C-alpha cells in the first residue's frame, strides 16, 4: 500500500541553530542556553585535519577566532572549552528560543530526525536510523558538519547526534552532545573502517506489521519459530539477532493485529529464504529496516 | 549508494496550526493573520457527508459553534465565510507568528512538504509528490484534515495543499488554499475514481541523474534517443511523456554530469524494459519518482 518515514516537527530546532566560522572553516553550531556546541574541528586546517592534536591546537586560539552568527546577529564567545570531540563556546546571550531539552545516546538501530542546515540557516529534515555499525546513511549531511538528529517526546528535544564527518567510503559519522563518538571513529582525517553493517531485524518485522496494518498482507504464512530458529536463519542474511527485549517491545503490534511475534518472525524468515519474488511490501520492493516498533506504533496508533 | 526524501523546515508552519472542532468532529485549521482556514466539511455529521448541501448546512451553523483553539488559547470566531471547500473563520486575533506567505496551485508531478497534524498539534514532516492523478500516496494523512502541503523559497512559505478526504482506494485527495480540488473531487461520501496514475518521467530521469551524482552509475549506456522514440516505450510502461520543457527542466543536472537528457533517456528506457536485474539504484529496488530537478539540484548542489 503506503507507508513514509515521518520527522519530527523541527521548529524548536530551528531557533538553535547558529553559524560557527572558524578561519576558513564554517559549521554549524546549536545554542542553547548560554553554550553553542559544534565539532572541535572546527578550530582544524585542512592540514590540521590529517592529524590534529586538540588540545594544542584549541590553545592557540582564542574567543575572538570563533565567529559565531545567529541569523543577522552576532554572538561574542565569552568562553571556549572542548568535552570529548565537542567544542563548548560560552556566550553571554542565552537563547530566548531555547526549549525543553535533554542530551542522551542513543542505541544502534534506534531512529532520529536531524535537521540539516548549511552555515547555521536550516535547508531540510530528514528520518534516518542509527545503522548497527554506528554510521548514517544517504548522503544527506556532507558537509554540514554540526546538524543535529534528535527526537521530540511531549515538550521535549531529546537531542542524541552531531554530525562530524563523513567516513572514507561516504557513510556519516558523529557524536553524541557530550561529544562522544558513535561507534570506534575519531575526529581525524584518517583511513577508518566501520564495522560489517547488518539489517536490524526488530525494525523489519515492526514495518511487516505497519504492512499488515495497511492491508498489505499477502507474506503471511500459518508457520511459527522460536527466537533460535529464526535467529539461525537471520544470522545467515546478516540480519541482527533476536532477543526477547525485541520480542516484549513488539508485543502492541502483536497485539493489535492478532499476530504473535514467533509468527511475523515465522514470514520474515520465508521471504528472507524465497525473496518477494517482484513484488512489493507498502510500495517498496525491499525489506525496510528504518522504521522503530515505536515508530509504527505513533504512525498507526 | 543513498539518497533521502527531505522536507522543509516546518517551524514557520508549526506556528500557524490550530485546531477546529464543529460537533463531535475536530480537525486541523491554518491561522494566517486573522484567518484561519480549514475544510468546509467540518460542519458536516458523520450522516450530512454522505449528500451535503454545504450552502444550506453553513447557514444553519452560526460563529459559536465553531471552537478553534490554538494551544491553549481560545480564539473566537467573528466571522464565517465559504470559499470553494474550504471555510474560512474570521477571527479578532492576527497569528503573532504569522510567516511571509504565498497561495499557489502546484503542478501534477510537483512535490512539497505536508505537516501532519491531530487536532491542530504538529505531530510530523513528510516530503511527498502530488500524482499525476492528483492525489497523495502514503496513509499519512487519515483523519489528519486540514493538515496543510508548502513549499518554502527564501523567506516564504508558499502553501500549495490542504487535506481533505481519503478516498475509498485509501489515496488522500485535497484542496489548494483557495479551495479548489486538485483532481476531479468533490467533498462528499461517495465513489469517486482517480484517474490511471503515470510515472513521473522527468523525476525519474531527476533521480538517475542524482544516482550518476553519487557515483551510482552502473545504469548509464552508450545510447541516446530521440523524445519521440523514448515516449513510445514511456507510453508502454505507463510513464508520463517526456516534453521540451521537461528536457529544458533537466539542462543543469545534464550539465553538471557531462550526461546528455536525451541520453539519460535512453539509460531509462533500458531499466524500463530489462528491469532492474536484483540490483539497487541509490539503495532502491525500484525506480524513484517524486523526487523534482529541483529538488536534486537543492540537495545535490
Amino acid at each position: 500500500s503506503g507507508f513514509r518515514k515521518m520527522a519530527f516537527p523541527s521548529g524548536k530546532v530551528e531557533g538553535c541553530m547558529v553559524q560557527v566560522t572558524c578561519g576558513t572553516t564554517t559549521l554549524n553550531g546549536l545554542w542553547l542556553d548560554d553554550v553553542v556546541y559544534c565539532p572541535r574541528h572546527v578550530i582544524c586546517t585542512s592540514e590540521d585535519m590529517l592529524n590534529p592534536n586538540y588540545e594544542d591546537l584549541l590553545i592557540r586560539k582564542s574567543n575572538h577566532n570563533f565567529l559565531v552568527q545567529a541569523g543577522n546577529v552576532q554572538l561574542r564567545v565569552i568562553g571556549h572549552s572542548m568535552q570529548n570531540c565537542v567544542l563548548k563556546l560560552k556566550v553571554d546571550t542565552a537563547n530566548p528560543k531555547t526549549p525543553k531539552y535533554k542530551f542522551v545516546r542513543i542505541q544502534p538501530g534506534q531512529t532520529f530526525s536531524v535537521l540539516a542546515c548549511y552555515n547555521g540557516s536550516p535547508s531540510g529534515v530528514y528520518q534516518c536510523a542509527m545503522r548497527p555499525n554506528f554510521t548514517i546513511k544517504g548522503s544527506f549531511l556532507n558537509g554540514l558538519c554540526g546538524s543535529v538528529g534528535f527526537n521530540i517526546d511531549y515538550d521535549c528535544v531529546s537531542f542524541c547526534y552531531m554530525h562530524h564527518m563523513e567516513l572514507p567510503t561516504g557513510v556519516h559519522a558523529g557524536t553524541d552532545l557530550e561529544g562522544n563518538f558513535y561507534g570506534p571513529f575519531v575526529d581525524r582525517q584518517t583511513a577508518q573502517a566501520a564495522g560489517t553493517d547488518t539489517t536490524i531485524t526488530v525494525n523489519v518485522l515492526a514495518w511487516l506489521y505497519a504492512a499488515v496494518i495497511n492491508g498489505d498482507r499477502w507474506f503471511l504464512n500459518r508457520f511459527t519459530t522460536t527466537l533460535n530458529d529464526f535467529n539461525l536463519v537471520a544470522m545467515k542474511y546478516n540480519y541482527e539477532p533476536l532477543t526477547q527485549d525485541h520480542v516484549d517491545i513488539l508485543g502492541p503490534l502483536s497485539a493489535q493485529t492478532g499476530i504473535a511475534v514467533l509468527d511475523m518472525c515465522a514470514s520474515l524468515k520465508e521471504l528472507l529464504q524465497n525473496g518477494m519474488n517482484g513484488r512489493t511490501i507498502l510500495g517498496s520492493a525491499l525489506l525496510e529496516d528504518e522504521f522503530t516498533p515505536f515508530d509504527v506504533v505513533r504512525q498507526c496508533s
